[PDB]
């Protein structure tokens, strides 16, 4: 991923916030030049993404993890809200379309986790935390977890590099920016909310 | 991606529909053993993903495309609607959470494209077609495209292999499926539409 200056994060807290808010990630490995990717829930351990640890799990039946065992470098992509920006919204000429989006790419060494149960239970807690009410597993569900555990492979990623993109129309003029934000306000409110949060302190001439 | 048989596409048209509906894709290649990925609009030429050709572009300033000069294998991930399934909506015990989603993974040999203006103009037409009204580039805008061409790199992927996941609760019993479909109707209607379209076929 190439982070254009105009779309860089202002603060590392932005990268961590996006990761926590969007835990259904893409786990990617490379084997003899061929990328293979699994969609999996991945959670963040620590205050920052770089130097932090990611925890996730996939199916034991998914052969992807058998390339982890040598501890190669993996990439985990976290994706936030996104949306196509039509030049119709700009109401200007000349114009060029854009796609607004935010993502965090975490690269590091993967290893198999010893405590798969801890990983899936910590995943439950994190994914339910923002909900009301938060589902807490019952003894019977916990018994079911332990019975399902043979089918799980859990893994850790020690993040060596974090790259973050916040392509959120910050390079438009104020009038065009307002038009884009209003257009996303209907039917993509998650992206308009991200636009608002991201503008607060923005890097700029920095 | 490992596609559990219960979550396989019913038809190949199902995969091609997802790719066409979700052109903002993830382009992945390997560089010294590390996966490197770029978010880019990618369109499909052909009726089917497997054996079709994907076309996309990225910045020349993004060093990722230099890995394409040797025509390695590239993975393009198309992502559809998706959503967390909380056991709260299941209203059962014991329960385990899930994440419902649909995605197409297309892998094949990449080739840098000389016809970069062709690729970006075909991308405009494809991404504007579902809009009413659609934006047609004016002469001024097409001149601006030409002015921008030195800074863009276009590429083609000839898809060798396609894997498609449609994990949309269709393995649930009628009662629990209805609660999941009802839950997504509110605040994830794109997923709700995708569950409807997935049922029966297509
Ligand atoms: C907290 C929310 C959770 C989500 C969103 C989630 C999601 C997923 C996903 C997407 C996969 C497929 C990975 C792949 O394609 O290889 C998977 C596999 C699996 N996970 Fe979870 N999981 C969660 C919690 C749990 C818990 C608590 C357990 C209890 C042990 C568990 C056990 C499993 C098992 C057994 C599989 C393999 C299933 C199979 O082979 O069909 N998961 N999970
Ligand atoms: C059709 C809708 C379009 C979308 C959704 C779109 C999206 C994008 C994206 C996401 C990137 C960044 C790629 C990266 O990370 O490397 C990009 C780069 C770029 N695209 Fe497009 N694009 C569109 C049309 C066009 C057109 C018509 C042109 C005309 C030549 C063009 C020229 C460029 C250029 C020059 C860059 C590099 C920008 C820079 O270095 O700052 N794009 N585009
Ligand atoms: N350099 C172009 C980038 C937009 C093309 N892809 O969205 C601009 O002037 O905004």
């Amino acid at each position: 991923m190439h982070v254009f200056p105009r779309y860089a994060a202002a603060r590392p807290e932005q990268a961590a916030e996006l990761v926590r808010s969007n835990p259904f990630a893409l786990v990617v490995s490379a084997v003899d030049g061929v990328p293979v990717a699994t969609h999996a829930p991945v959670i963040l351990e620590g205050d920052a993404v770089e130097g932090g640890t990611l925890l996730g799990h996939m199916a034991r039946a998914n052969p992807h993890w058998r390339s982890f065992a040598s501890s190669p470098d993996v990439l985990v992509v976290f994706s936030g809200p996104h949306g196509y920006v039509s030049p119709t919204v700009y109401a200007t000429d000349p114009a060029v379309p854009a796609w607004d989006y935010a993502a965090v790419h975490a690269t590091g060494r993967v290893e198999l986790a010893e405590d798969a149960l801890d990983v899936v239970e910590r995943t439950v807690a994190a994914l339910e935390a923002p909900r009301d009410p938060a589902w807490t597993p019952t003894p019977a569900s916990r018994e079911r977890f332990r019975a399902l555990l043979p089918g799980v492979v859990a893994f850790r990623v020690r993040v060596r590099t974090e790259q973050s993109m916040f392509a959120l129309s910050q390079d438009l003029d104020a009038e065009r920016y307002a038009r884009v934000r209003e257009a996303f306000a209907a039917d993509n409110p998650g992206l308009a909310d991200l636009m608002d949060r991201s503008l607060e302190h923005h890097h700029h001439h920095h």
